[PDB]
């Protein structure tokens, strides 16, 4: 169901954080090759992410489901600003700027963060 589609992407989120994670160590090791695969994953994640993201809420909004549409549409925007700023991240990383990576990793943190105690409204909501 929607709930299940819902447990699936809440997932793949738990597998960006783990990458993520150890992408930021890599970064601060110095390790550029380790990093640049790990971006690579994150970015393959991010698209899945999206697409489950896009299907709950097509679906939620075929189910007359008007809360879990709000509570979508708000995570959703949110969930862009923080691609938005892993793709600069992105171009940091090959610009070989480490002062903008290092500041984009933490705003990409926080912005993932203050998305969370929502994810646990929509999963009620479904
Ligand atoms: O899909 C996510 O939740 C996600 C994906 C990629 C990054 Cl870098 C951070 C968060």
């Amino acid at each position: 169901s929607v709930k299940s589609e819902y447990a699936e992407a809440a997932a793949v989120g738990q597998e960006a954080v783990a990458v993520f994670n150890t992408m930021k160590a890599a970064f601060q090791n110095g390790d550029k090759e380790a990093v640049a695969q790990y971006l690579a994953r994150l970015a393959s994640l991010y698209t899945r992410h999206e697409e489950l993201l896009n299907r709950i809420l097509e679906k939620a909004r075929r189910e007359g489901n008007k809360e879990a549409v709000t509570l979508m549409n708000e995570f959703t925007a949110t969930f862009q600003t923080g691609k938005s700023i892993f793709n600069a991240m992105v171009a940091a990383f090959k610009n070989g700027d480490d002062d903008s990576f290092e500041s984009y990793l933490q705003a990409l943190e926080k912005v993932t963060a203050k998305g969370e105690t929502l994810a646990d409204q929509i999963a009620k909501a479904l």
